[PDB]
């Protein structure tokens, strides 16, 4: 059963000497003179305007939403006599503080709909007669999910912020009749700034509008409550608006919240400090509070193992993240090469062991013990990895795959080794399969070099999205045709003993044996020609699918995702090995910039000829 | 350890009755009235303002850079009392002539930073009280390298030129208190015009700005010192700004310095002279001083065997270079065909020798001696080539490759011939390999024809950039799979005795022999199917890599690089054979154009309907 509308000129109301529909008609018309006589009736039968009779059936909406949803040029004259009458009624459950009691509109205020109708005088009239701005609206429609809903943080002030209402925000934020506290929050736990970073998008102009609303609100907060700082207040998720806007991966609002500058007044409420400019070069101290890797939950670790959004790589390229990333990589490239050397010597010992085994006995025993210990060490490394990042396979199936190959290579080689300790055979297929998956596994380390990295990040995503599709559309029809030909032939002794020569005939080297002894030479031939034409058809469909991506690809994204994949290396690399915990090198410099304020900053030296020339007349 | 900033509002200073920090604070505020009493203290303890106490720690920067880096609307009132006080101090090491003694800012002046702050009154105040404009600043930051640096030629005047400061250039160039000589130079050896051609780029508008600054400076030089000519002054590299801008290959500034015209006054300071115009056709005498091939270091030889920049071919197409190139090619096409005939008859004799050898003895001896002498002559030709152009393989690996094929063909055929004189065999593989590399080597001569040239320049670059990548990603995994299958099979007697049928199976003609005797039929089959899928994957990655270039290619560049490759033929062809030195034909005509001036000019007849119509109203 669908939820009813909160208002209609056609769908009146359900039910789930004046009357209720009489009151609804007289408030919907806006005439204020048929309201007379109602007060004496209300005193006569001892009833309230929020009581169960005159209210709505399922939504429970009282008459004031009907009042404010009929505002002729934003004006209704009916609200004030209703407020005066209900004040004369003497009601504990205040009509001004009415909330919609439906599940779909839980706690919805008259004030919210007054904000949505954008009549500043009606909002002023509600707040001057005893409203409350701390009435959240926690219906599931008001939350964020897929479909027809609208999330804005459930607060009247936040709803005022989402709809450009500068004047209304000012008339709410400091009126002495009910102060609208800026650091109030929602039922989800988010603040108003978290609501602004939630409602954003990736378009150039909506983002700019949210930015203008955001820094207007931040200057207003700096003027109102300078003792508290709105930037670091964390939600029920424990996130700053920086961290939350990172987690939902909105590119432009992250860019503005990272780098920004306010001169003169509002100067300590910024995260960029210019040190010296000299022609085209410019050195400015960027802030790095709560973004350095030293802290427990940085923006780096959030953008590494929490975000699910394909703009993530364009998160990374912008300063000051990439400079700090390169500094960490300059610190860690030697230990990365040490891990390279460890893996290479383990691999060469494994390849030597895989040749001569089934003074030679001494080195063979050496290789046996060394591969056993290397497998156990690599397996414990993979176990501590998956203990740490538990949900990452449901974050990035298509980026955790080298970790999967590490894990399966280690477990399969130790399974082969314990099968060697067993008497039973089939240890050689497991050993050679472990060698093959390891030999293909020597491609994560190509992450280290830019020369193979730029050339190598382009393949894996586009191949894994469609090669699996091509293989699993083809295997089913190959099975069906093999069943068909083993039915008709009844070589072709078995189904797989047909599918083998069919697959090798697709390659073309491996011949398939037609039979001229049976009468059905032409039926077999025609069936095989049908196979040929359909295989060519699905092959051409794969080709067209790839020629989509060969024109849709943009080469800047390759550089972007290569730097991102270096980041996904360097966070794990910085965390260090499981068998030796790592002292975390504190980044940035502690420095006096404000007042008795003190921040960690970080210098970069950016040069841009284009902007510097554009300065030059 | 990172070098410190030269200025900060936060990072005060290291150290590596007034005080030093007191002086720094009072000059940074700009207040001029707490400066009193300092002179008596300076006379009391007998100290100078550039002495080791009041200076900076490592940078050594004195107080005047702190003064000029705090210029309120370009104005500071603190400079004059400091200059008066230091004049009263009686200091040999003059504060006005202070230089930063750091390595990173070696010899940096106060005047340079005054120029960068663009306050003409402060620069005037420094120069009127005893500055020096011949104080170069030769820090490594001030030179040109990769990273965060800024090169402008290290001179105050050159730094004034790089930042559009017309008024400041005029106030420096002729003030009678210290003349700024225009023909001064840097520590690298470059002039101001060399700095302007160094700082340029390929964009349309930055180049135009540098052009306007350049010819403004050149007219100013023509007015100031007409006895000297700024155009031909060579640096420590021995280059004109023409030659230097060629060597760094900046396309637009080369175009303007080549063709330019000034009417009325400043007429002899130009390189284009219009002879007669007639409708759409126009004949104008271009200058060719220091660009003809007769001189020792022309722009042609520089653009042939010194430039490392992929805009080089667009250097070539523009007039008057291409007309002079075509005239030289019209002079040399007959001797080019003579070399063609020599190589063809040598090849046909070689192919005849390669058939019947291991009256017939007479012609066989004839062919033996003739191939020996042809190989020795070609080898000495290649030796004199690599004696001449020593660094060209580190200039163009991807354009010297035909010369490499010439060299290897000659040395391999003479190695085969001396192996024939030896008793020992394997001379026939060397002979047939020399024949094959020669037969593929008959493609440089396709340079001569436009019909095969336009069709043939498109292949070599795009194929050599990625075919090597495809081959060397494939060989390693082929080796790994061969090791895998010789491990599992233990045919497959050897690793190469598996890789051969794997490679021929990739072609598909050459069968590979699976084995049904061993139990691991399915493991071998599954491993081979894994090989098939990965080989198809890397093949598709190659295909997508080539479909990048099939849309990125622009057909004008083919014509451009074909004319460039004709140029790289014709310079070497004009130099002549090693065994007969060549008289260099003087180009151009000696002619009277100026006053008692006399230049070599060169006529072209250019027609352009579009510009001629655009003239027509």
């Amino acid at each position: 059963q669908e939820p009813p509308p909160m208002e209609s000129p056609f769908q009146r109301e359900d039910r789930n000497r004046f009357d209720r529909d009489r009151l609804f008609s007289v408030v919907s018309r806006g005439v204020p003179e048929e309201l007379t006589g109602l007060l004496e009736y209300l005193r006569w039968n001892s009833k309230y305007l929020t009581d169960s009779a005159y209210t709505e059936g399922s939504t429970g909406k009282t008459c004031l939403m009907k009042a404010v949803l009929n505002l002729q040029d934003g004006v209704n004259a009916c609200i004030m006599p209703l407020l005066q009458i209900d004040k004369d009624s003497g009601n504990p459950k205040l009509l001004v503080n009415a909330q919609c009691t439906d599940e779909f509109y839980q706690g919805h205020s008259a004030l919210h709909i007054a904000i949505e109708k954008r009549s500043l005088q009606c909002v002023k009239l509600l707040v001057e007669n005893g409203a409350d701005v701390h009435l959240r609206a926690c219906g599931r429609f008001f939350q964020k999910h897929q479909g027809t809903c609208f999330y804005f943080g459930e607060l009247p002030l936040s709803l005022a912020a989402c709809t450009k209402q500068w004047d209304v925000v000012t008339y709410l934020l400091e009126n002495p009749h009910q102060p609208a506290s800026l650091e109030a929050t929602d039922s989800l736990g988010n603040t108003v700034l978290h609501a602004l970073v939630m409602i954003a998008d990736n378009s150039p102009e909506n983002s700019a509008l949210v930015i203008h609303m955001y820094d207007g609100l931040l200057q207003m907060g700096a003027r109102l409550c300078p003792t508290v700082q709105l930037e670091e207040i964390s939600n029920h998720q424990g996130l700053t608006p920086l961290k939350l806007a990172a987690k939902e991966g909105k590119i432009e609002i992250f860019r503005h919240i990272l780098q920004r500058e306010f001169s003169g007044p509002y100067q300590p409420l910024s995260r960029k400090f210019t040190e010296w400019c000299y022609g085209p070069v410019r050195v400015s101290l960027y802030d790095l509070s709560s973004v350095d890797s030293w802290e427990k939950n940085s923006v780096l670790e959030i953008i590494a193992f929490h975000c699910k959004s394909p703009n993530r790589h364009r998160m990374v390229v912008l300063e000051p993240l990439n400079k700090l990333l390169q500094e960490k990589w300059d610190r860690l490239v030697s230990r990365f090469f040490f891990n390279f050397a460890c893996y290479l010597v383990y691999m060469f010992i494994f390849t030597v062991v895989a040749y001569h085994q089934p003074f030679g006995e001494s080195m063979l025993l050496l290789g046996h013990i060394l591969i056993l210990l290397g497998g156990i060490y690599l397996l414990l490394g993979q176990l501590w990895y998956f203990w740490r990042r538990r949900l990452f396979i449901w974050i990035s199936f298509m980026d955790s795959y080298f970790e999967i190959l590490f894990l399966l290579q280690a477990l399969l080689t130790v399974l082969s080794q314990v099968l060697r300790f067993m008497e039973t055979e089939w240890y050689l297929p497991l050993l050679v399969l472990s060698l093959v998956l390891g030999w293909l596994n020597l491609l994560y380390y190509t992450r280290g070099f830019q020369h193979t990295g730029i050339y190598s990040v382009m393949i894996q995503k586009v191949i894994l999205r469609d090669l699996l599709r091509f293989l699993l559309v083809y295997l089913v029809f190959l099975f069906g045709f093999a069943v068909a030909l083993v039915s008709l032939s009844r070589p072709y002794r078995s189904i797989l003993d047909a599918s083998l020569e069919l697959f090798k005939f697709t390659i073309g080297m491996g011949e398939l044996a037609f039979q001229e002894q049976l009468r059905f030479r032409g039926v077999v031939l025609l069936l095989l020609l049908a196979y040929v034409l359909l295989t060519y058809v699905l092959l051409l469909n794969m080709l067209i699918a790839l020629m989509s991506e060969t024109v849709n690809h943009v080469a800047d994204n390759s550089w972007s995702i290569w730097k991102l994949q270096k980041a996904i290396s360097v966070l794990e690399m910085e965390n260090g090995y499981w068998w030796c915990r790592r002292k975390k090198h504190r980044e940035g410099r502690l420095l006096k910039v404000g007042t008795p304020d003190e921040r960690w900053c970080f210098r970069v030296e950016e040069v841009n000829w284009a902007a510097w020339e554009k300065t030059l007349p």
